[PDB]
């Protein structure tokens, strides 16, 4: 089909945090029907981040995805036309992270184009003073609403020394074009930072991501 077994992925990505301008390009590849891969990300702009980057990798694609064969897969089926998302996480003492991504195909390859705009943290909290080390693996509720796919989870964002702090992710899926709609179904992700430089000015991402009934 067009997706391949072996997909490369170009991204870039235009943000803003607490009015923070930034601009980051990555390249990486994955394996679409095992649901993994891996982005390389360089800050082009802005650097250095005076935020926590975490709050950036889970924005840096569901074609990613493993899906039992018994369950349509919404994201596969789009393309080549593709898809577009669109993404709150609200973070529990007013912080905001508003993201929209076009999702396209170039040949065996993604494109990615991101727009993330985050405001209102507060300055001494672990996002901007960087205390955060990572997210929880996760599960995210899919199910269908108004003919698009919907995609919630319940996040703890991980901090220094052990605690967290929740993050709730509401997403909207929307194909370019009529596919075949699922039913009510999970997807298990996990993400990590693999490396990075000591100011994130150049970071590896690792996900898998894993559909069930
Ligand atoms: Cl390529
Ligand atoms: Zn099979
Ligand atoms: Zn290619
Ligand atoms: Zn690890």
């Amino acid at each position: 089909g067009v997706i391949k077994p072996d997909m490369k992925i170009k991204l870039k990505m235009e943000g803003n945090v607490n009015g923070h301008a930034f601009v980051i390009e990555g390249e990486g590849e994955g394996k679409p029907y095992d649901g993994t891969n891996t982005i390389n990300l360089e800050v082009k702009e802005g650097a250095p981040l005076p935020f926590s980057y975490d709050i950036l990798t889970t924005a840096f694609n569901r074609a990613f995805t493993k899906y039992p064969d018994d369950i349509p897969n919404y994201f596969k089926q789009s393309f080549p036309e593709g898809y577009s998302w669109e993404r709150t996480m609200t973070f529990e003492d007013k912080g905001i992270v508003k993201v929209k991504s076009d999702i396209s195909m170039e040949e065996d390859s993604f494109i990615y184009e991101i727009h993330l705009k985050g405001e209102n943290f507060p300055p001494n909290g672990p996002v901007m003073q960087k205390k955060t080390t990572g997210w929880d693996a996760s599960t995210e509720r899919m199910y269908v609403r108004d003919g698009v796919l919907k995609g919630d989870v319940k996040h703890k964002l991980l901090l220094e020394g052990g605690g967290h702090h929740r993050v709730d992710f509401k997403t909207i899926y929307r194909a370019k074009k009529a596919v075949k709609l699922p039913d009510y179904h999970f997807v298990d992700h996990r993400i990590e930072i693999l490396n990075h430089d000591k100011d994130y000015n150049k970071v590896t991402v690792y996900e898998s991501a894993v559909a069930r009934n």
